[PDB]
């Protein structure tokens, strides 16, 4: 056992490792999304840029969890990073929906993480989740839904013009 | 076939995808290394910082290959990211040796990539490899060996003082 | 023979002259394209501006090849500059496709030039082509295809609005 | 007929197209001259630079005529660009004389253009020629003759020193 | 064998050592040239300054090759530096011709070095030669020939005035 | 005989040429030393940097002697530059001792040069040696001995840590 470890359960430790894996996977998902829009036959640079930024942020989420793992005297054990469920994301619209879905997945897991933290009465962990992750996830989910809403109203994905103008007017400023 | 595709072989395309996977794996390896030194029972902050920076750079290598894939009208197809061969890296010294080994792996693959590019007479690809990757890899390999050399001379890894002072005097400036 | 000439084949010399002619022709093509969009019954100022800039750059490509010709002690011999294949380019969309086609022509010729350089083992010439021309051409081809892709999706060329908005949102920033 | 067309004769329209061709040819002539002086066995950098600048300006003359063509609702129809009458210009002195001759050619054509404009009472065209072209041509002709005069007096072209010093003292400031 | 060594042939290693020797010799040649023009009975300060600068640059070429030798895990083994073929260079004109000759020697050797690198498929070495040496040599050769050309035309070396004025007007700015 | 020559003996002239050769050799020695420490299996960057700087300075010493040779109307005649006595310098410690030895060699020769100058009552030469060389050599000798002293006390060369820390704390500031 680590010399710094205090009130830090083996159950929490494993769940953190899993969350780490989950954050890294989301990064990989967003990476996949970004360069799809960079394809010459898709060509939506702001969609590409948007998702690439998202991708880097998710890595930042993972890194922040790993330090936390070390802070508590838990131990990081990494697992394989799964390839995304798709290679071709079909459209700006399909990707935003998939991104919405992903974050609800990541968010629920974090909420489950909080429940576990609370059940073990580890308030340091509970506030860490609250402060750095929960509202971010909430915010992320609202933004993606806002994006989803606008794209539908504009006539996406059939109107290629709709996605183009959205790329330009929303993601490029 | 992509409208932009010209003189870009299916063999090159697959090898690029593999190189992409390899660069992402190296990022993950360096990520693993970094936070090991962040463990409370290792506690070498500059080793940690060093490898974290390395990690981000490797991602940058991958991202640069993916755009390139799209530039030529090839198609990115992602594969799983393998977990590193180890969880506990033993020492500053062991990690630098493992990092040396990794880059020789990544570098040889790039050299094999260049051979393939040359055999297919795709000079755009050959110069891309030359310009952005080959000298970087060469440089990376020299630096890690320099690090290896110094650590041995100082009495690493048995002298914990050796690694401490190296962390301080080499990696912290 | 020139006093500066070294390892510079008569075959290379003639091919450079031809490349010079080809770069000047592309300049003329882009010149033709630019002022078509400047017609009162077309009236797409950013298309016009875009192609005019392209035109000047191609001249720059030619000039850079001519100095190179003199650098190696080869001799510049100019040939007539052919008029473009069309006078009326029909649309923003048709022109971008024609521009895509032109650059693939110019790029293949440069790749053939590189093959010739390589067959004669003239690495100065090979790197010159690699460094100043090959990636530029690659980049040019991706950009035009990106432009092509977006215009199709928006409903060009039938939607005159599509071309207008593209002119405004893509070429005017 | 163009919606903007007013008092713009079909005869003027064709003559403008011809003038456009003539300006582009002069650009090509000056281009040829410039890089001759860039040859290693000629090596007069300021002669080279001088003519290259001249070349770009002539293109500017052509471009200004093409917009004008579109302004009046005439239509630009491009023709082949003829190669210059020579490949080897012999000397700084021979080139300046040839340049003097070229501008007198271009200037007379413009004066003939003005006569045509005046005969058709198209004062917009007459002032356009007066304002942007006629005095420039006049100025160009004086300067080349000044250059011619000085070179003769110095002992050009036999004195290679004469041309060298002229290159240095006149064209390099 | 060095720990950093990868795809680096013993043949390349020896040829690099030879190139190192060759670059150091050129430095010594230019050193000899520089101070000849510094003699009171020659007294061409800009010729002197010109060659001295050239000399320092060649050393820089050698130093860059030596680091490269170490980068690849090859080993630097130095050999004697030969005295130049002459002590009295006769004139500004004779020296420029000798310098032209020297660089063609150095350049051919580098081209032979590239051939060897290519035959061993060591693209790192091939691009290193391309990037840092080949165009520089090409450029150097053009400049010396330009200098040669001008000096002949001016009446050098018999006209002492020719060399004086060249020293002043070309090398002193 | 040179027009500027006054009170400048043929014996002095030859000894200056020899001193020139000696200064160039020391430069070459320091060059050899510098890049040894740049080897991956030595890896002492400040030792490398230290000796490289020393090397450039020695060249400066030679150049200053050559101008002086020309100032007096003596004539520079260059001789071959000998390779250093060793290729592998063993250690930071061994090199500093060898450098100490070299400068005592160079310094004695200069002192012998001064004796010759004095015997010929050439006070210009005597003060030139005094002012630009003698104290520099004296200073150089003290510094190297200071370096030698510190390295011994620290436990060099067996303590690889000793040399590392010296590299860091003395040569890197
Ligand atoms: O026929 C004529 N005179 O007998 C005549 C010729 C030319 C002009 C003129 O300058 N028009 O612009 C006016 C009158
Ligand atoms: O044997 C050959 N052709 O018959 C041959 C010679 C040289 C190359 C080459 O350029 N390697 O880099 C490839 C093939
Ligand atoms: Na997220
Ligand atoms: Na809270
Ligand atoms: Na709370
Ligand atoms: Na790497
Ligand atoms: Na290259
Ligand atoms: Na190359
Ligand atoms: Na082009
Ligand atoms: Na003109
Ligand atoms: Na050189
Ligand atoms: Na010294
Ligand atoms: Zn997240
Ligand atoms: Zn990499
Ligand atoms: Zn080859
Ligand atoms: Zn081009
Ligand atoms: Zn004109
Ligand atoms: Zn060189
Ligand atoms: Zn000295």
């Amino acid at each position: 056992t680590s010399q710094v470890r205090q009130n830090y359960h083996q159950d929490s430790e494993a769940a953190i490792n899993r969350q780490i894996n989950l954050e890294l996977y989301a990064s990989y998902v967003y990476l996949s999304m970004s360069y799809y829009f960079d394809r010459d036959d898709v060509a939506l640079k702001n969609f590409a840029k948007y998702f690439l930024h998202q991708s880097h942020e998710e890595r930042e989420h993972a890194e922040k969890l790993m330090k936390l793992q070390n802070q508590r005297g838990g131990r990081i054990f990494l697992q394989d990073i799964a390839k995304p469920d798709e290679d071709d994301w079909e459209s700006g619209l399909n990707a935003m929906e998939a991104a919405l879905h992903l974050e609800k997945n990541v968010n629920q897991s974090l909420l489950e993480l909080h429940k576990l933290a609370h059940d073990k009465n580890d308030p340091h962990l509970a506030d860490f989740i609250e402060t750095h992750y929960l509202n971010e996830q909430v915010k992320a989910i609202k933004e993606l839904g806002d994006h989803v809403t606008n794209l539908r109203k504009m006539g996406a994905p059939e109107s290629g013009l709709a996605e183009y103008l959205f790329d330009k007017h929303t993601l490029g400023d």
